[PDB]
RNA sequence: GGCAUUGCCGCGAAGCUACCAUCCGCUGGAUUAUGGCUGAACGCCUCUAAGUCAGAAUCCAUGCUAGAACGCGGUGAUUUC
């Protein structure tokens, strides 16, 4: 039932910090600076040493600890973030009318554009989450690379345009238009 | 000028009136269905378990009507001298 005791242990690179305190967890490093607030857990973090650190957890059920590798990989998602990055390349597919982007500053931030997609007179407007730089590769006429430091603002952005770019009353399986993700990688490689 | 239970006919202002006439009828947040993201359970996977995003003529506000005659606030003046 309840196990006495469930260990998992972070790994934590070189050159990188990380402060927590009350379960709020500030990760800094060579490249960026990423706070998540965990609260809505019942973890116990300990400093074991200055390169890995050992979270555990006392008397959880089936749901709690399952609930404690999912704590691992979300501080293993904020250091390699930090030490390297994340871009999420997108590509955009069309059968005849052609889609055209842009990065547009209103009054409020960087909105991203679409247009003529699929012959539709409707701008679709999706902003960028901070922290994600917004790229095109040049070489590369239909393509799109979006950035950061986490992979939570650039994945819900690279979502979200994935979200606004959809058909409506045709056949999904004919009518293949739209921007999709194909690769999820790291900036220094 | 009277009377004809407003004698009858034509025009008729005021008033009332008619999609028979004209004017007017608000925009913000959260959400269901559902589509997603990060990610465990289950050394893979997964929209869900902990998180989170987009979203219904829906919901709660904004707006509109009443104002508790036992809800309340602020000010004015307070007697024959």
């Amino acid at each position: 039932m309840k196990y006495i005791q469930t260990e998992q242990q972070i790994e934590v690179p070189e050159g990188v910090t990380v402060s927590i305190k009350s379960r709020i967890v500030k990760v800094v490093g060579p490249r960026g600076t990423l706070t998540k607030n965990l609260k809505h857990i019942d973890v116990t973090f300990t400093k074991v040493n200055n390169q890995l650190i050992k979270v555990a957890v006392h008397n959880g059920g089936r749901k709690h600890v399952a609930a404690l590798r999912t704590v691992k990989s979300l501080v293993d998602n904020m250091i390699t973030g930090v030490t390297k990055g994340y871009k999420y390349k997108m590509r955009y597919v069309y059968a005849h009318f052609p889609i055209n982007v842009n990065i547009v500053e209103k009054d409020g931030a960087k909105f991203i554009e679409v247009r003529n997609f699929l012959g539709d007179k409707k701008i679709r407007n999706v902003p960028v989450r901070d922290g994600v730089t917004i790229e095109f590769s040049t070489n590369v006429k239909d393509e799109i690379v979006l950035s950061g430091n986490s992979v939570e603002d650039v994945s819900q952005n690279a979502a979200d345009l994935q979200q606004i770019c959809r058909v409506r009353n045709k056949d999904i399986r004919k009518f293949l238009d739209g921007i999709y993700v194909s690769h999820k990688g790291f900036i220094t490689e």
